[PDB]
């Protein structure tokens, strides 16, 4: 069940990007997969460069670590940053160059929703330590899909909405006290946002907490190691359980305990 983050495990590589493209990127699996895909299928962005369109698919696990993908898609429209995640069946991204999340089903390679995440800052003002245009980072947890971002009104501090998975529309709003370029990245896990200290340090930590359901914010010490010492994505799967990440060409997880 839920609880909070008490350990984050030594990361495992999976695999690792061969050109430049993949310097940064994101990787995710489905919490829950719809047809034709299973718990299986993975998704990999190379994110490097400024017309960010294609989408590698693989059917197996195998295959993501071993092979050519079993499937391409071209958006129709270049993808902005590291802060994707596939939800449902759909591939929710931010268009580059907007504030704009997009809902894009897998299997029709058709658009179903289209949403300006209201008064959220866009390419450059509120990114992660690391810069990277990471405005704007989705989230999927045991609860549903999340957008993390900041506003002008927030003064930069991290700002997280629980949003419908269906029509974009956002269903609830919290304010942390956490200014968001001053963290390397962060996820949710059971309704709380974690933070990350460093994107370059083998001894970083988790560092902040902020639980949606208390209000409550709490500092943390929980070591977090960037193997490779550019750690561009880092989100959290509640299916498997694991933090998902992409360091310096590398997609790796790591596992985690919970109270
Ligand atoms: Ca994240
Ligand atoms: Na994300």
């Amino acid at each position: 069940g839920c609880g909070e983050l008490v350990w984050v495990g030594e990361p495992l590589t999976l695999r690792t990007a061969e050109t430049i493209t993949g310097k940064y990127g994101v990787w995710m699996r489905d919490p829950k997969p719809t047809y034709p895909y299973t718990q299986e299928t993975t998704w990999r962005i190379d994110t490097v460069g400024t017309d960010v369109r294609q989408v590698f698919e693989y059917d197996l696990i195998s295959q993501f670590m071993q092979g050519y993908p079993s499937k391409v898609h071209i958006l129709p429209r270049p993808l902005e940053s590291t802060g994707a995640v596939v939800y449902s069946g759909s591939l929710y991204f931010q268009g580059a160059e907007s504030r704009t999340v997009i809902r894009y089903e897998l299997n029709t390679e058709t658009v179903k929703a289209e949403k300006e995440i209201p008064g959220a800052g866009y390419h450059g003002q509120f990114p992660y330590s690391w810069g990277g245009y990471t405005d704007i980072d989705l989230a999927v947890d045991e609860a549903g899909l999340w957008v993390i971002y900041s506003t002008d009104e927030a003064k930069g501090a991290i700002v997280l909405s629980k949003l419908n998975p269906e029509n974009l529309e956002l269903e609830q709003t919290w304010e942390t006290n956490i200014r968001k370029q001053s963290v390397a990245n962060a996820f949710i896990i059971c309704g709380t946002l974690y933070t990350v200290s460093s994107y370059t340090s083998a001894d970083a930590t988790v560092n902040f907490a902020y639980d949606t359901g208390t209000g409550i914010s709490k500092t943390l010490t929980i070591p977090f190691k960037n193997r490779y010492k550019y750690s561009s994505m880092i989100d959290y799967n509640p299916l498997e359980k694991k933090l998902f990440a992409w360091d310096n060409l590398n997609m790796v997880t790591y596992d985690i305990r919970l109270s």
